[PDB]
């Protein structure tokens, strides 16, 4: 047995006001309709340009553990039931996307209608998944932070777009560095931002001009258009204040949601500290992550919460 | 309070025998000569083609926590005092290697002798560092450790002693990795055709109808001789056996671990008292896995089962 009200009194602290959490982080207004064994399509979190054949492996509160059919369960991952990068069976085909078939299946030999029959499986219904016009369009070029090497701002392209969300690709870099985002992302910048902020812009591998890079030459050579400066929107500040409490998914063992504290604040990030555990477990995370939640999110959703160690 | 002896009688299991461990995993012959502040050169574990200016941030047991000078403490990493990818000050200049200087330092403006006199620091004494058929330029077929389904066209781009650096042609260098002649991840040219596997050709190469012969002449390189690739005998680690394993998630800690599952060259470590979702695979010749008593013998704290 463990209550937040008693804990906030004992510690003499305040929770991050619920009003500071966005719709995808806040209390769901509905129940989790997903059931184990339901099939769907979805983005690979490690290879974000790839759509894979997924199966609901576990249902816990408002979250689902997704399994990559035919692949090892060591690759299994957690998402909320309202996640944006999960889609119903037939979505890739209807929206013009390439779907990676299960392991040992060739694209040219994969059919959903026949696969669900073979598996004696049911597709996750379309309703379990049930836009402000942005300036971004597929093919558009900008400057973006390589989230894996954050000291690098590179030449990038919008290579995919789903509703108001788009996939950032780094030209002539492999696709494992790709990531999804939106107009207000603090990681994306318009062409010329780097020169303006006295920053080095990392140029495409194999591109002869490294130190003498011209955006206008590159845009002619690639027959591309730049993302308009006006398509980029201001990210309002989160407002989360140091020492404030919340609920955070453990990056390490994501099956758990733990009692967290805002250890330190950034302009768009927060430093999660898991109460009881040592300061070495602390890490940075975006304050608009669907993996950070308000106090009682676990209690309300039916998700077990890990009290302080 | 905790002991391995009482734990072995209570849980009714026998430990991974001392003999089954390699020289870099077993009980060391000497004490830890390193001290906090000592400066050195060493390979970046996440960019294995890069040599960096390091400082002994922390000394604990037969281990050292190393700091990348000028860069965040968030990149600090742990190695054993007898690690092979750490070198004394001046080694890169001696061996014609490229040393990456501290943050904000240009290669053209860095000098150890002056840098040490600026940080009022001492170099790690050379004495602390006194611990193959492959040659630099040789081509082989290697497994991409980050994406193991992939076997690709690779070159040996560096060689230090009997250890060499595997680089994937026309892929970024963050995929590079150091290994030895007995590694299961490396194979001779033609092993994929021979084993009815797909060989990942270099990005930008026209074919993927790929030819190793056209490519070897184009690049003007030699393929590693099939004889240089040496056989690795199996570890002999039976399931339920006990040992000490460095936690990958928080490597400042070494914990009580069981051999949950076994492979030909790998073992599935299970941290006792923890959920099976913490369990991970690891090479059996890893210097992060040690025999029962290694922490107590070296002065490193051991983590009991949770
Ligand atoms: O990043 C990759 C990579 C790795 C893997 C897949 C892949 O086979 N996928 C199917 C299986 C899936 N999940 C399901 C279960 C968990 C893994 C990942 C996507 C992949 N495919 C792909 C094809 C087309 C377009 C873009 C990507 C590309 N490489 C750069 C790094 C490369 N290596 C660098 C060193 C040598 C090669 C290897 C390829
Ligand atoms: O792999 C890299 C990479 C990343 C970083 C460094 C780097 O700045 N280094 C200095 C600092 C050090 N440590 C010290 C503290 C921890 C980090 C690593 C080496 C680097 N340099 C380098 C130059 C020459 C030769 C080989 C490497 C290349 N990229 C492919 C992936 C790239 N991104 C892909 C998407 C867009 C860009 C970015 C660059």
């Amino acid at each position: 047995a463990w209550c937040w009200a008693s804990y906030l009194e004992e510690e003499k602290a305040v929770a991050v006001p619920a009003k500071l959490f966005k719709e995808h982080q806040s209390f769901p207004y509905n129940k989790n309709g997903f059931k184990v064994g339901m099939k769907l399509e979805g983005v690979d979190p490690e290879h974000q340009s790839v759509y894979c054949v997924l199966t609901v492996a576990e249902v816990c509160g408002y979250r689902i553990k997704l399994h990559f059919d035919g692949y090892s369960d060591c690759y299994d991952f957690w998402v909320n039931a309202d996640a944006l990068d999960i889609h119903p069976v037939g979505w890739c085909e209807k929206t013009g996307h390439k779907l990676h078939p299960p392991k040992g299946y060739k694209e040219e030999e994969f059919n959903w209608q026949t696969y669900l029959k073979t598996c004696k499986a049911q597709a996750a219904p379309k309703s379990l998944f049930e836009v402000i016009p942005s300036g971004f369009r597929v093919g558009m070029k900008l400057e973006a932070v390589d989230k894996k090497n954050p000291s690098f701002i590179c030449v990038a392209t919008v290579t995919d777009m789903v509703d108001n969300r788009f996939l950032v690709h780094f030209d002539n870099w492999d696709e494992s560095y790709d990531y999804w985002c939106e107009a207000s992302s603090p990681h994306i910048h318009p062409v010329g931002w780097c020169k303006e902020h006295r920053r080095t812009l990392i140029t495409p591998p194999g591109y002869p001009n490294v130190k003498h890079f011209s955006w206008d030459k590159y845009l002619e050579e690639t027959n591309s258009l730049p993302a308009p400066a006006r398509a980029f929107k201001v990210k309002p500040p989160h407002g989360f204040q140091k020492k404030m409490k919340l609920e955070v998914v453990d990056k390490r063992n994501p099956m758990f949601i733990r009692v967290a504290t805002v250890a330190d604040t950034d302009d768009h990030r927060v430093k999660v500290h898991f109460d009881g555990w040592n300061n070495c477990y602390d890490y940075w995370i975006d304050a608009d992550s669907p993996d950070i939640h308000p106090v009682g999110w676990c209690s309300k959703t039916g998700h077990p919460l890990q009290p302080p160690l």
